């Protein structure tokens, strides 16, 4: 099977998708979509409502949706296990086949919505929810399937009398789906990447990403996927971990979010091991706090549009955002000069109806009261010193300025513990200190997720980059620590950025299949005995 | 211009080892009766190794010949917690020097090992195993030299190969995939059974960059240290693998108990498994990273017989599956499925072959089908069960039944009809040269196949007897999740590396599948490195002016 990655579009002036985009948002100008849970075919509406509130406009409603109780979340699991069995039985190209054409729906007639409902209900801007909702979802779907297509050719080797073939069976129970708010594509991926691989799944999708989760799961049914294949069952977290990994027939969990809910989840699978028919295999994405490094020889035009966009893009809501600057001393007064010029051009608005905004409102309350604690800290610290930004204003949309630190200490809480927000902190160290900063780049966090080093000096790249090795799952050589690309970057870190199983990559798809070898022997048996023996 | 060069990456052409023959007058059989010869009453001292030292600690413990249990073949000891500590803290101190080696020079350790045990220390290693494990040549020859051999040169070429994966490139930047080992260290457990196990599971991490603590098996400890030594021998630098005899619960509570623990390679019961798990998710706040558990964990396997098989295939494969090296195989036929139609045929012929089984001294006596089995444990729990199939009305023995472990822990092989197909002994693992049939009516092949897949907590391995297409693919569909080595028309024993990959799910292990290719995957963590050539732009986008 042959595939590339889906083109980024430009949206400019007149094009085709700019005009598309601006009826699919004017689409969604003043509308609220009432999403039930699916078990099956079924629309299912408990009495636990809830609300998706636009991020940029939290008045507006975009969506009302239920959690799934216990009752319904088991009911769901029965479900789909029934349906487990032919659908683990189709050909691996068939259910290719159903993820192919949601690609396809995706990159064309379904572009426009899927973006919209991205950027109206979690804040992105039109190249944010581009290169999420469509360019990597599609990817992901066009990428997985010509893996798996292909993994059926890897077959071991046959000796006469004797033909072996590996089948590669989806796992047998069910698997849980847990996505983030933050990209649109993420839940695609945990949902559907099992489900290709002919598991049956049930899919938390993110509260607040309910919109255009939803607008997923239906472009895969419509695309073919049968019923009861992937459940869409919202609910609250702690019911929905303790009823799955309450179940015998668990058997992995696919988790994209913070470290200790993911281990939270792993505590629970562990105790409770002797009621699984098998060992559930659980996969995490737990995020990271992430570094730029700027050696003297950095071009600097090249470290201030690449931090500001790894550190602000999206408010700086990725696993992958930069939150840790370290400057060498002698390019400082540049560096400084130039983010904070760089900084008062910055656009914070709504994404919708000013295409010239670069970020908007971060994603909801519990954010926004996360973020504004972290500025504050940045108020109280001796080490901290806020150069520009560090406004907030949630009366309208949950709008929090860019905000660049300086911290005098390299081990300040703020240059270790992940934010999610547009909250950039610089540490800035004497040039003939470079050696020793690098370790403290190493050393400093819990995390292994992201990082890139700005140089031109080859000696000072090849050093970092064995200095670095375990610093960063995704290592970045003068270009920004954000936007992995499918079949490019493969994404993911260890330390404590989770189990590193990197989606987007040709490996992934493998923790979803449990392989089984068949030999058939195409001759008689001979005598038990051996010749030896006589 | 590129700071980053990657080098071009090589393929490797690697080839089964062949089974050699041992007939009378041939070199193999000399040279294998000479080894035998070389261990008659020698007790070999073996040490902790850490690093290149030789420790010794107090608890002295003793591996004994399981068919001669007047011979201790080795002497030992189990580390204390101090030294497995000191093991770790060594093992990391060499880490990174590993890791940064090329694969290809990691590799052709493991090449030159192969070589090694392929020629110059074959009769070593098998004369090592029959002597200490009670294993038969052809068992010897099967494990301690064909598949750790497999092992070593098919890990080495899927691991050179690996290299060669690697992602798309679009300008104007350049991407690599590093194959990282993991950062700490990692456990490996191995089982007494197979000699060649012990090899794959402290040397396929090792291979991959890794550090192993290598806690060997007990009874398996003098095969297991000559493998070690040609390791070192074969150029394994100092600090890779630690040589750490422990008991069990000490190394777990130990290995567990560090934050820098990796990952845990482990073969054996699924309790003992389960409860290493359970030390990890408890110690989860100490660890830098989450650790990678691999483990195999054994089986209740099943050779389901149609009215269309072939009647000799069944009872020879079937003798094979169920008695060779004892039945102690996690992959060993214990349940036995005849239609009614079959069984006269196929119970006259077991019984006979049955009577024709020669059980005794593997290193005395070549004619030799099966010796005895591992130990007093073993031995004990087995007789256990005999004596649970004499008091069980649902239970008859057809043949054998007898035990003396005056001179060994010797069982005979041993045949019992049950009338429930849900009786203990259906469902759980003995671990010996056990067989239980059960008789069902042809016309309810269906309703039994349900039976064979759901009677057991396992999902190892299994075979289908049959001639008929119609009934294989049937077969084939119902028993999917019931074997992961699945076998038609030959035994459910004897998995060959590159050729059938083994492992099975439910309560039989994670399926991780030594064997395949796949299976060196579990032991690294990639990094994707990517270089940009040409300065990055504005930070703003065209669709904003």
């Amino acid at each position: 099977l042959k595939v590339a990655n889906e083109p980024i579009l430009a949206f400019s002036q007149g094009s085709p998708e700019r005009d598309a985009l601006q009826k699919a948002l004017k689409d969604l100008k003043g509308q609220t979509e009432a999403i039930p849970c699916v078990v099956g075919d079924e629309e299912v509406w408990t009495s636990d409502i809830q609300y998706q509130l636009s991020p940029f406009n939290h008045a507006h409603k975009v969506a009302k949706f239920c959690y799934a109780d216990k009752a319904l979340l088991n009911r769901a699991i029965d479900a789909a296990l029934a349906a487990r069995k032919e659908w683990d039985l189709k050909p691996m190209a068939d259910r290719a086949q159903v993820f192919l054409k949601a690609a396809d729906m995706l990159s064309g007639p379904r572009r426009a919505e899927v973006l919209a409902k991205t950027m109206v209900g979690q804040g992105k801007t039109v190249i944010q929810a581009e290169i999420d909702a469509a360019a990597e979802l599609i990817d992901f779907f066009r990428f997985n399937a010509k893996f798996a297509v292909e993994l059926e050719g890897e077959q071991p080797i046959s000796v006469p009398p004797s033909t072996n073939h590996t089948v590669y069976r989806g796992l047998e129970g069910f698997v849980a789906a847990i996505s983030p708010f933050n990209f649109t594509a993420i839940g695609g991926n945990l949902a559907g990447a099992p489900a290709l691989m002919g598991n049956v799944v049930l899919w938390k999708p993110s509260d607040t990403a309910m919109l255009a989760s939803y607008a997923v799961y239906r472009i895969l049914r419509e695309a073919g996927l049968p019923p009861n294949i992937i459940q869409f069952v919202p609910a609250d977290g702690p019911t929905f971990g303790d009823t799955v990994t309450s179940s015998e027939h668990l058997c992995g969990i696919n988790f994209t979010g913070s470290v200790p809910t993911f281990k939270h989840l792993w505590r629970q699978v562990a105790q409770n091991l002797d009621r699984f028919r098998t060992f559930p295999r659980l996969a995490g994405e737990c995020g990271g706090k992430n570094f730029h490094f700027v050696h003297s020889s950095a071009d600097v035009d090249s470290v201030v549009s690449g931090t500001l966009r790894s550190a602000f893009e999206y408010g700086g809501q990725k696993c992958s955002a930069c939150s840790r600057l370290y400057v060498p001393k002698s390019l400082w007064p540049q560096i400084k000069g130039r983010l904070l010029e760089e900084h008062s051009r910055i656009k914070v608005g709504d994404p919708a109806e000013d295409f010239g905004t670069f970020f908007s409102a971060v994603i909801d309350a519990k954010a926004f009261a996360r973020i504004k604690k972290w500025l504050e800290h940045a108020r109280s610290s001796p080490s901290l010193s806020i150069l520009a930004g560090g406004q907030c204003n949630e009366s309208v949309g949950y709008y929090v300025e860019p905000c660049i630190i300086e911290s005098k200490d390299p081990q300040e809480p703020i240059m270790k513990e992940e934010i999610f927000g547009p909250v950039l902190t610089v540490y800035v160290y004497p040039d003939d200190k470079y050696r020793e900063t690098l370790k403290l780049v190493d050393s400093t966090t819990s995390y292994g997720l992201t990082g890139a080093v700005f140089a031109q000096d080859k000696a000072i790249v090849q050093e970092a980059t064995r200095m670095l090795r375990n610093a960063a799952g995704n290592f970045y050589i003068n270009d920004k620590s954000t936007g992995s690309v499918v079949g490019q970057q493969p994404f993911g870190g260890a330390r404590a950025s989770g189990t590193n199983d990197k989606p987007g990559g040709p490996h992934y798809i493998l923790r979803w299949t449990s392989p089984q070898v068949i030999k058939e022997t195409h001759k008689p048996l001979g005598d038990w005995r051996y010749s030896y023996m006589q």
